[PDB]
């Protein structure tokens, strides 16, 4: 098996909280920690960690004979594509710096940087629209037929998150004027909101998913005592993040939402893995190429795993699609019979690897889970999906109206 091609779909790195609203301040008596960068901006530490990942992959790709040990990679050998958010553009710059330092590798973004990128947001940009009847039904089925059903299984994790927050002493909890229950699910009833370009949950679910991610972010960023020192063992970490992981299982991994949102990415990956005459398609980037790096969001990876049926969990990582988490796709050729095979994987730093700023390397690698396409009918011994089967899964998952 000769390794021929590699498409890495990565999440951005450790970033500042995206939002810092007055609801977040009102659910806890304690002050939220400041960050070194503006909201939603990648932090230097996040870049370095992403850089480590860039360095490990370089080594590993050398080892597989895909890249050259010494000096910068050949022209066109590496391609970086990144969404317009600073965090994603910086994450692309950070990866390059680690994969091949001091080489001038361009990070290719959408020209108008203040517009969404259709390749990362085909719904918010007009390419296609979710169907309300089918998307709501399907989300409600996944919830177990109702949102009440869903949030009923969440009371344990809300109890733990209420504790970490010190919710009873919170400005909101005093709803309780001088007759109303303090309970977090009862103060913020969750509500499924589906439209043509967006599906969301308003209430404790959306906010629990956000604050647990902030906790997790504080951990990877090295900040002293995340959760105000109220998170103390991995059990508590896994119980909190259950809320984040669970709000992505429902919204992002529903296929009637995942197939649509992810079709431009499916079409990009598809075109980067197929042996084909050289082609400068999107972002001025010629495909196919050796290593293609795509810097996106947790939603892009969730959508891909829902549409492709790649279900995974990251031992040592409470966040299922953590900062810098990578869905790696590789085309290997079998020399015996000259056939193309596809292999998928989740590469990642464990939360302790982020909080120790551990330097990755061949001998200090990151977590890595090997995935298999549920639907693939043509596997090798290694459990790789044939290029034909993988192509056929993609064509079945993709939603043509949502292609760029
Ligand atoms: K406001």
């Amino acid at each position: 098996l000769k390794l021929e091609s590699v498409v890495i779909v990565s999440r951005h790195g450790v970033r500042a909280p995206t939002k810092a609203t007055q609801l977040m301040q009102d659910v806890t008596p304690d002050a939220w920690p400041t960050w070194p960068v503006k909201l939603g901006w990648l932090t230097p530490r996040g870049g370095e960690l992403i850089a480590y990942l860039g360095h490990y992959q370089r080594q590993r790709l050398v080892a597989d004979g895909l890249l050259a040990k010494k000096g910068c990679p050949q022209s066109g050998q590496v391609a970086i594509i990144a969404d317009v958010d600073e965090r994603t553009r910086k994450t692309g710059e950070a990866f390059a710096a680690g994969l091949a330092p001091d080489c001038a590798i361009t990070v290719h973004t959408q020209a108008d940087t203040s517009s969404p990128d259709p390749l990362f947001n085909p719904l918010k940009t007009g390419v296609c629209q979710l169907d309300n009847a089918n998307v709501t039904d399907a989300i409600l089925s996944r919830a177990g037929g109702s949102i009440a059903d869903f949030t009923g299984h969440r009371q344990t994790a809300f109890r733990e998150l209420e504790r970490v927050l010190n919710f009873p002493q919170s400005n909101l909890c005093l709803k309780r004027e001088k007759d109303e229950s303090c309970s977090l699910t009862q103060a913020l009833p969750s509500e499924l909101k589906v439209s043509a370009d967006n599906v969301s949950l308003t209430g404790a679910v959306s906010l629990a998913s956000m604050l647990t991610e902030i906790f997790l972010l504080q951990q990877a960023q090295g900040m002293p005592e995340p959760g105000w020192g109220r998170i103390t063992d991995s059990h508590q970490w896994n119980t909190l993040l259950s809320l984040h992981n669970a709000q992505f299982y429902l919204l992002q991994r529903t296929p009637e939402v995942a197939r649509s949102r992810a079709t431009p990415l499916l079409d990009l990956i598809k075109t980067a893995l197929t042996p084909h005459p050289p082609q400068k398609q999107a972002y001025g980037v010629t495909l196919p190429t050796s290593v293609l790096f795509i810097a996106g969001h947790e939603t892009n990876l969730a959508n891909l795993g829902g549409a492709l049926e790649l279900n995974w969990t990251l031992p040592g990582q409470p966040d299922n699609t953590p900062p810098g988490g990578e869905l790696v796709f590789e085309r290997w050729r079998r020399l015996s019979d000259n056939s193309q095979w596809i292999q998928v994987s989740l590469v990642f730093q464990t939360l302790q690897q982020m909080r120790d700023k551990t330097p990755l390397s061949l001998n200090t690698p990151p977590g890595e889970v090997k995935l298999t396409l549920a639907g693939c009918e043509e596997r090798n011994a290694q459990g790789m999906c044939s290029l034909a089967g993988f192509t056929q899964i993609v064509n079945e998952a993709r939603i043509p109206a949502c292609s760029l």
